[PDB]
């Protein structure tokens, strides 16, 4: 009878309030913490009152109706949120689509700078407030964050503080832990955003093909029915989270974990560790679980997908099912391939059938279909060996610099902060993937590149500046990384006029932590490319090295600002000449 009462009962007050706080924090990203808390309470009160009597007036209403209504009660709505006040005129489901349109993927709130001393205070004083504030701060910065997973990270955040606040040195215990968690948040946010972006820009079909590939690699022991079952269920979970249906998303996610763990012997040997854990840890562990050992009994695939003389009938009758089976089969056999590569391979398999079956003798045509994959494997394997050999020679910073030069040339109309963010992210892929066992690099590299390129595309949706970026972002999800890689210098771009202040440093840089020092330098590097787009990466590397030396010198000076004042302009003048 009442969906809100039902969900409150399934989920419990703690998680219910957690998810509702996250939901409201993502839709309304500028509201102060105390405004959202009270909205959560009001809605939770309504749920308890409905749970007492489901036939009561308004308890029949949908979750979108009840949450949307509550968000539209908020004080100073039209002033703080001009556009969302317009959404409040509309009824559901129109109102929710409108809300979703207005989520801000670049809110530009301050960095969460961890103050161990002042935070341990607030955690001791009121943990429910302090833990709650963490949900709100992370969620508003990442408005598409996977809600149940954010409740999970809040539990790690609680645990870091529980361990580190009683200790003598708060910083040395806590800082490395909070730094690790911020990295995990970044990555996880980027994973969920790609899933939402796929729904948005390519629909549920692409989300399913993607999931079939990955889950098949993860669970090669599972049969096509079990894989299909989990994909269907997992797809509905993320469709709900991305659509904002956060309570439904959490409940269906718990259910799927239960199913998976009930059939763990069938699905995968690696689940045993995951399935002996509390529910949030459980689901997290399943989502991140290592791929299973390859089964000895895997079938030869030529006979069904190449030699069978009735493939054109199977393909014509049940295109969706037949190709699904191919993708499942090929992917469970290839955990050494990236997901995108498998989806390129699947598309090539389909293309080979479309062509061969329209022609007189299809069996002779499609007999060589597996051999059309060989070329597609080479291009990404070289790209990874090439960029891993560079990473290992030069290290993270210079690698990031290579990538910032490379992407700024591809899209010099993009804002410097975006180019710097993406280049840095693309460069962290080296630190994550190149150290790994050699079979794991390709999937790791390409999978993490997909996350970073989606971030570029998501920002480009907001602030479109480049026809080239648009095409790569919108054409084909699978072809996206190869499309980007194939861009050379944009030669319709007009060199940005030189502005001395852009390349002018002052002694303020010297106090900054190292990562922020690099960002300034890297920002100047992006600006160098925009000014001199035809300059080779090797010229730019030399000029930036001269800037770094200059900076290192004047930071080490007695009269720091007099050094920047005299030495700075000289280097600015001669920097122009080395880029011609
Ligand atoms: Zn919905």
């Amino acid at each position: 009878k009442s969906e809100i009462a039902h969900r409150f009962n399934d989920l419990g007050e703690k998680h219910f309030k957690g998810l509702v706080l996250v939901a409201f924090s993502q839709y309304l990203q500028q509201c102060p913490f105390e405004d959202h808390v009270k909205l959560v309470n009001e809605v939770t009160e309504f749920a308890k009152k409905c749970a007492a009597d489901e036939s009561a007036e308004n308890c029949d209403k949908s979750l979108h109706t009840l949450f949307g209504d509550k968000l539209c009660t908020v004080a100073t709505l039209r002033a703080t949120y001009g556009e969302l006040a317009d959404c409040c005129e509309k009824q559901e489901p129109e109102r929710n689509e409108c809300f979703l349109t207005h989520k801000d993927d670049h809110p530009n709130l301050p960095k969460l700078k961890p103050e161990p001393d002042a935070q341990c205070a607030a955690f001791q004083e009121d943990p429910d407030k302090f833990l709650g504030k963490y949900l709100y701060e992370v969620a508003r910065r990442h408005p598409y964050f996977y809600g149940p997973e954010l409740l999970f990270h809040a539990e790690e955040y609680k645990a870091d503080f529980t361990e580190c606040c009683p200790a003598d040195d708060k910083l040395a215990c806590l800082i490395p832990k909070l730094d690790a968690l911020k990295e995990r948040i970044l990555l996880s946010s980027a994973k969920e955003r790609l899933k939402c972006s796929s729904f948005q820009n390519f629909g549920e079909r692409a989300v399913k093909a993607w999931s079939v590939a990955r889950l098949s690699q993860k669970f090669p022991k599972a049969d096509f029915a079990e894989v299909s079952k989990i994909v269907t269920d997992l797809t509905k979970v993320h469709k709900e989270c991305c659509h904002g249906d956060l309570l439904e998303c959490a409940d269906d996610r718990a259910d799927l974990a239960k199913y998976i763990c009930e059939h763990q012997d069938s699905i995968s040997g690696k689940l045993k560790a995951c399935c002996d854990k509390p529910l949030l840890q459980k689901s997290h562990c399943i989502a991140e679980v290592k791929e299973d050992d390859l089964p000895s009994d895997l079938p030869a695939l030529a006979a069904d997908f190449a030699e069978d003389k009735e493939i054109c009938k199977h393909y014509k009758d049940a295109k969706d099912v037949f190709l699904g089976t191919f993708l499942y089969e090929y992917s469970r056999r290839h955990p050494d391939y990236s997901v995108s590569l498998l989806l390129r391979i699947a598309k090539t398999y389909e293309a080979t059938l479309e062509k061969c079956c329209a022609e007189a003798d299809p069996p002779a045509c499609y007999r060589t279909v597996f051999d059309q994959f060989t070329p597609l494997v080479e291009e990404p394997k070289s790209l990874v060996k090439k960029n891993c050999d560079l990473f290992e020679e030069v290290g993270e910073y210079d690698f990031q610099n290579a990538l910032i030069v490379r992407y700024t040339k591809k899209a010099p109309q993009v804002s410097t902060p975006t180019l710097v963010e993406i280049g840095r992210t693309l460069g962290k892929v080296g630190s994550r993937c190149c150290k790994l066992p050699e079979s794991e690099r390709l999937p790791c590299s390409e999978n993490h590149l997909a996350l970073a390129l989606n971030r570029l595309c998501v920002l480009h949706e907001k602030t479109p500046v480049s026809e080239k970026i648009t095409k790569c972002c919108t054409d084909s999800l699978a072809e996206r990384r190869p499309c980007f890689s194939a861009l050379e210098l944009d030669e319709g771009y007009v060199p940005k006029e030189f502005k001395a202040e852009t390349f002018t440093f002052h002694a303020d840089i010297c106090t900054l932590p190292e990562d922020e020092k690099q960002i300034k330098k890297q920002s100047a590097l992006a600006e160098l490319v925009k000014h001199k787009p035809k300059a080779t990466k090797e010229q730019l590397k030399t000029v930036l090295g001269n800037f770094s030396a200059f900076v290192a010198k004047c930071c080490g000076a007695e009269d720091k600002e007099a050094c920047f004042a005299e030495e700075g302009p000289k280097l600015v003048a001669s920097s122009q000449l080395a880029l011609a």
